[PDB]
């Protein structure tokens, strides 16, 4: 809703039945909040045109923010009913089935059973064949394009040249570097990884409201080949962190909402059995060992989740035309680092 | 046979792209060897060595293939890796912005001249029957026929060649009037009823494998494909009955047009696409076939007349932007002259 009627056309062109010749007047488009990223809007036909056909009344409009890997991607998993069915494809985003659904909460995430599902969801997209490339070089050659990016950007309000100042005197640079030691000497698979499984990325399926089989895992904008420990620790900092706040800064984050030892325990009890055909047949001993090296595995990746997305934030504060206090969110996520890195001792 | 000096990009692709012996192969213990036989993309054989045995479930020997030059680079690789999804082609290895690593399948590029043969032409017409059927996440409109040459004038207009033999052609070619015929072509094909499917657009014999081992065939390559008029389809394979991009020496393609198949075997081929498209087909009355098949015949025979057009365009197009070895400009006029010819024999 903003005077570009593309959206119309998009939908003209692409779609099937009453949608082909359907009048620019009865076409009903309006924006869906919750993205970081990307634009999203739901188009629908009016509820008095009712056409006969397999074609449906209700689509998604999502364009992307500032290609072809997120394309194939959707196509494949769309393919393999693994996401929701494509309609439209352009190189400005994508028409995509509307599926009876809400995304979840944060606190949401926590819940036992939602927290299982997560986990083995997540096991088996890991477990997938994707035709990109194999080497995991997403983490720290994102990094480091969002860092010469982070190090370039000057502001002109007072109160944002002073919260870039601070954000730079950790000398990120550096700290990059101690993450890079840290990181490459930490075993983890690297697996088709996615790395974003947020709440908003998470669909409580309705009718499925029962039941494992409940979710459904959307948008694969950033989706790689990447070391499984990151997957997991982002999902882990994402407990923490809740989209949904309407006033200024529209987040809210809380460390103490990180998962305990416990919980991530439980998560990591679902996602083993689901991603290793034969770990159920070890030994109790032998399980725990594992699972113990996992802990240290997804917290030490979690780290990379903090300083990833801390920088990704800054450089949204110049290209982003979403409200979102992304500043505040970068020293939100930098706290958080900090805190972690202290805790660890590494 | 052995690539150019850069094999080591291609070596770099699959060392990235595929697992397993791939990824700690060395530069020196791999296999590769130039395809020659494509007009818009270039192709290669991957291979490890034999002495290298595999770590499980990766592919021994890959193709490389490399766009040529002629938005679209997203609905190719998305359509590519659909048709792996649906088996309706190679599984997909590789995806990056200047080409694809993909499943080489054991079988055979078909010969011109097996176009005609009875068994061989009814398969291709089924086969493209059940692609006209599919439903494809691309615009619905037919705008590709007319886009496409509209494209390809707006070029041909504007190339100014350096050597002095191609300037001759080129004055000839531009002395048909291109942009007025480009109309006269629009009104024909506006009022021939023809229905909007998914089309390949070059269903030539090099891009339809003879499978090893045997639905003996395997429809590939759909780097042109969209919605369109499907007479362009079926009349755009007929066309190709008459070229063989096999001659070894210049142009590097032979034109009979007298290969041009006959009612009897253009009869023989929608015979068998009608049944594979239309539910209802073979339970109607003979009146009301013959009146869909004289109807389909006459359709593919007008839209034939847009093959000779587009690619007598694309090849003008080609003979200054492309790196193949191909009489671009000699393939031209062989289709331009194809397309008076087919005007005239329309009575159009
Ligand atoms: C929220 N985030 C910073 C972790 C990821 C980017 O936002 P989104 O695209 O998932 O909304
Ligand atoms: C052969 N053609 C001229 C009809 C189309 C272009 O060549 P190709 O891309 O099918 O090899």
């Amino acid at each position: 809703p903003r005077t570009r009627r593309r959206a119309y056309l998009w939908c003209k062109e692409f779609l099937p039945g009453a949608w082909r010749g359907l009048r620019e007047d009865e076409f009903h488009i309006s924006v869906i909040r919750g993205g970081l990223s990307n634009m999203l809007f739901q188009c629908s036909l009016p509820d008095t045109t009712a056409t006969l056909g397999d074609e449906p009344r209700k689509v998604l409009l999502r364009l992307y923010g500032a290609m072809v890997l997120e394309s194939v991607m959707f196509a494949i998993l769309a393919e393999r009913s693994l996401g929701p069915k494509l309609y439209g494809i352009f190189p400005q985003g994508r028409l995509e089935q509307f599926i009876p659904s809400r995304r979840l909460d944060t606190e949401e995430l926590s819940l036992p059973d939602i927290s299982a599902e997560i986990a083995e969801k997540m096991a088996t997209f890991h477990g997938m064949k994707m035709p990109f490339n194999k080497e995991p070089k997403w983490l720290f050659g994102t990094m480091e394009k969002y860092l010469k990016e982070v190090l370039r950007i000057k502001f002109t309000e007072e109160s944002r040249i002073k919260k870039l100042h601070k954000l730079l005197s950790y000398n990120l640079p550096l700290e990059l570097e101690n993450l890079r030691s840290l990181l490459e000497s930490t075993p983890s698979p690297v697996v088709f990884c996615h790395n974003d499984c947020q709440e908003g990325n998470i669909l409580l399926l309705e009718g499925r409201e029962n039941s494992k089989q409940k979710l459904m895992l959307i948008d694969f904008e950033y989706s790689s080949y990447n070391y499984r420990g990151f997957d997991i620790g982002n999902h882990f900092c994402e407990w923490m962190y809740d989209y949904s706040y309407e006033k200024y800064p529209f987040f809210r984050a809380n460390i103490r909402k990180y998962p305990t030892k416990k919980q991530q325990l439980h998560f990591i009890s679902s996602y083993l059995p689901a991603f290793q055909n034969d770990f159920e047949n070890l030994s109790t001993e032998e399980k725990s060992i594992i699972k113990e090296e996992m802990l240290l595995e997804v917290n030490r990746f979690a780290l990379a989740s903090h300083f990833l997305w801390g920088l990704w934030s800054i450089v949204q504060a110049k290209i982003s035309s979403i409200e979102f206090g992304y500043m505040d969110y970068a020293q939100a996520r930098f706290d958080a680092y900090f805190h972690q890195k202290r805790k660890l001792g590494v």
